[PDB]
C-alpha cells in the first residue's frame, strides 16, 4: 500500500511536491521518505508524470554530477528511456551563475532539460511497492 497523499500507479507510489527545492534538497527530502527522486523508465510513466505534475519545471532522479548521466536508484541511462527536448541536454554555461548544467527536469510540454542544480523546482518522489 501507498502512504496516504501518495499516488499508485503500476506498483510504484508517487508524491508530488506543491513547492520549490534545489536538486540536492529535493533528493534528500525524497531519501527522508525512503523514496527517491521520480526514475521515468518508459513511456507511460512519462505520460503518467506529466498529467500529475502540469506545465511545471520539476525535477526527476537524473543527473550528471561528477561523472556521466546516472539515475539515482542505479537505473542504467545509456539503455534507458530518455525524453530530452531536442538540443538537451546542452550543460549549457550561458547562464552565467558558473558551472554547465547538471540536473534533468521536465519542462513545461513534458521534454526533459538539464539545469543548474541549485534553481528552485518543483519534485516528484517514488517508491517501488
Ligand atoms: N528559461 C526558459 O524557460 C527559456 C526556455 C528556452 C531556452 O531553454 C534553455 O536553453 C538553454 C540553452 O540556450 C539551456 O539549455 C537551458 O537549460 C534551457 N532552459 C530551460 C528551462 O529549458
Ligand atoms: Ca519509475
Ligand atoms: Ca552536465
Ligand atoms: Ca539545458
Amino acid at each position: 500500500c501507498c502512504p496516504v497523499n501518495w499516488v499508485e500507479h503500476e506498483r510504484s507510489c508517487y508524491w508530488f511536491s506543491r513547492s520549490g527545492k534545489a536538486w540536492a534538497d529535493a533528493d534528500n527530502y525524497c531519501r527522508l521518505e525512503d523514496a527517491h527522486l521520480v526514475v521515468v523508465t518508459s513511456w507511460e510513466e512519462q505520460k503518467f508524470v506529466q498529467h500529475h505534475i502540469g506545465p511545471v519545471n520539476t525535477w526527476m532522479g537524473l543527473h550528471d554530477q561528477n561523472g556521466p548521466w546516472k539515475w539515482v536508484d542505479g537505473t542504467d541511462y545509456e539503455t534507458g528511456f530518455k525524453n530530452w527536448r531536442p538540443e538537451q541536454p546542452d550543460d549549457w554555461y550561458g547562464h552565467g551563475l558558473g558551472g554547465g548544467e547538471d540536473c534533468a527536469h521536465f519542462t513545461d510540454d513534458g521534454r526533459w532539460n538539464d539545469d543548474v542544480c541549485q534553481r528552485p523546482y518543483r519534485w516528484v518522489c517514488e517508491t517501488e511497492l
